[PDB]
């Protein structure tokens, strides 16, 4: 059960909070036929395109609201397991980034997953790829995970698109 | 393959490079029948276990030794994947800590997997956990790999012990 609402572009923008560039920072695109064999499931039919570089779109997910109460998270720990899906466009590279944080209530960084940003060298193609991570052993007061991704922000133009991106996921563990 | 040595305590502390406490500050045991159901390939045999809830240990990969090739390295940039397994002891708080980094030819770090700290819950148990991560994406340059664990090096004695570690890997995928 993907707490994350609108993955892949089916529900157009809608649910994602999005960066200074707005609206037109991004477009959801149909995959080719080709594409929607890189995903497990046949149920990864769309994807997010930022329109410039640095674009990025985040969702802040509310645990108690989804069912995982204060007492299951500090007592129990379940896994957390957030997943995404980036590439790049045929013909150049591109960059990418993911942010997720574990929010207390009143918002501090309990934990986070921020690896170095991706560099998507330039191909004929662009293979869809797959970041993964998993929180356990947290500890107390995880009520919010925030889950950003898009392109790196830098005022620095240097050659690089920003990504595409589709199939985010954020769920706990049985 | 895996790229480190003696992942699991058969040749003792071998291989490995101790902190300020040497060899004083690990142990090898046996695992019991049960507690090796809990690994996949049923090869895991023993573990190594903090003497001192500070106590750390390193290794690292020169890739070129390895047979990984500048080319291979700065051009493909292959997956290269680490996993780890550490738990606690039954009845008492452990923590954790794992950092691996991507090193160039000199030493900056070009990558890096630094988790926050886990925090084992005392229990009347010590189920092994594994963490897992992929290295993809990570541009040109990388040479040396550095793969360190044990418990949090914190001046600050706060009940936590330190945790039980092995079945470490790091391997370059085909």
């Amino acid at each position: 059960r993907n707490l994350l609402r609108n993955p892949c572009g089916e529900e157009d923008l809608e649910g994602w909070s999005l960066d200074v560039n707005g609206g037109d920072g991004w477009k959801v695109e149909e995959l080719s036929r080709d594409q929607r064999k890189e995903f497990p499931n046949d149920q990864v039919k769309k994807y997010f395109v930022t329109s410039y570089y640095t674009c990025r779109k985040a969702q802040v997910i509310d645990l108690q609201a989804e069912g995982y109460w204060e007492e299951l998270l500090d007592t129990t720990q379940p896994a957390i397991v957030v997943k995404d899906w980036y590439s790049g466009r045929p013909d150049c590279g591109s960059k990418y980034q993911l942010t997720v944080r574990l929010l207390s209530e009143n918002e501090d960084v309990l934990a986070e997953f921020q690896p170095d940003p991706a560099t998507i060298q330039q191909k004929s193609d662009a293979k869809w790829r797959e970041i993964s991570h998993t929180f356990i052993d947290y500890g107390p007061g995880v009520r919010f995970v925030r889950f950003e991704h898009g392109g790196v922000d830098t005022h620095y133009w240097a050659g690089w698109y920003g990504p595409r991106v589709t199939n985010s996921s954020v769920w706990v563990e049985p």
